DNA sequence: CATTAGA
DNA sequence: TCTAATG
């Protein structure tokens, strides 16, 4: 966690650019067992050697490791810390719908600044295309007292179509958390479960309703379960107009919205905390369900569940607020 | 890791 | 189809 910082630091560095800039999967991977296991590792590591009793440390890294050992620096660090090219690429990705892959391309092209981008608004594609429209508003974080005008303006839709309906903004948000990346609307409805073969205008009804309102300005796929989109609280009486979010909006079977709900609003940790806790429960958690463990291995037959409350009382826990879900 | 674009 | 990007 912090003895061994710098090397781990550097390693998951060195990793990243692997994978990124070049297509070396294998190094990519390399790096990071390499830095996993040093992470988990008890000692200061002191030396190559030293690393090098390590699986998955190999000569490669450790020799790395002595340099920096040695200088409180790297060189292919320093290089890819300079190279406009490989910084390039890092850069790009930012942009929603941009990746690595597009990134390189977009580079030998010489696509290489935002404005790049702007020259060439027709070499991208309409995600990327709003990736890049609203490219400020993306990185801001979303605050908390936004966070419910939104959540309050959704729910309003939701209900408005039909009442039936029953939809959750996950995560963070969730935590109690002071900001956002961009809200996340768990979607379902009683009609709808893990047989009634579909009901596609389930979606399709909100996201229209949304747009009906004005609340989503934009589409970035539509699917017949996922949606992903940009939202924006109408911008009040002039003087002030809102940034615009990501949002995502996704249907799910009344027969797994708890589980899929637990799940997302976490917290990642909680999750393989609680996760790691019905194990020896007597269970199983994933996404959608909970399954009683059998003693062969294996086991099947997803326990029935109509609050998060259930899923504490399978496994045996104490319902722990979404404020609580903190690890 | 599963869902959507694309091409 | 496959492959990329998002989550
Ligand atoms: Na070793
Ligand atoms: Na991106």
């Amino acid at each position: 966690e912090t003895l061994n910082g710098g090397i781990t630091d550097m390693l998951t560095e060195l990793a990243n650019f692997e994978k990124n800039v070049s297509q070396a999967i294998h190094k990519y991977n390399a790096y990071r067992k390499a830095a996993s296991v040093i992470a988990k590792y008890p000692h200061k590591i002191k030396s190559g050697a030293e690393a090098k009793k390590l699986p998955g440390v190999g000569t490669k890294i450790a020799e790395k490791i002595d340099e920096f050992l040695a200088t409180g620096k790297l060189r292919k660090l320093e290089k890819i810390r300079q190279d406009d090219t490989s910084s390039s690429i890092n850069f790009l990705t930012r942009v929603s719908g941009i990746g690595p892959s597009a990134a390189r391309k977009f580079v030998d092209e010489g696509i290489k600044t935002l404005e790049d981008l702007r020259k060439n608004e027709d070499k991208l594609n309409h995600h990327q295309r709003i990736g890049l429209k609203y490219f400020g508003d993306f990185e801001k974080r979303i605050p908390r007292e936004e966070m419910l005008q939104m959540q309050d303006i959704v729910l309003n839709e939701v209900k408005k179509v039909d009442s039936e309906y029953i939809a959750t903004v996950c995560g963070s948000f969730r935590r109690g958390a002071e900001s956002s990346g961009d809200m996340d609307v768990l979607l379902t409805h009683p009609s709808f479960t893990s047989e009634s073969t579909k009901q596609p205008k389930l979606l399709h009804q909100v996201v229209e309703q949304l747009q009906k309102v004005h609340f989503i300005t934009d589409t970035l796929s539509k699917g017949e379960t996922k949606f992903m989109g940009v939202c924006q609280l109408p911008s009040k009486n002039d003087e002030k107009e809102y940034p615009h979010r990501r949002i995502d909006i996704r249907l799910i079977p009344k027969d797994q919205y708890y589980c899929g709900v637990l799940y997302f609003t976490g917290s990642d940790i909680f999750n393989k905390n609680m996760r790691a806790h019905a194990l020896e429960k007597g269970f199983t958690i994933n996404e959608y369900t909970i399954r009683p463990l059998g003693v062969t291995g294996v086991a099947g037959e997803p326990l029935p569940v109509d609050s998060e409350k259930d899923i504490f009382d399978y496994i045996q826990w104490k319902y722990r607020e979404p404020k609580d879900r903190s690890e």
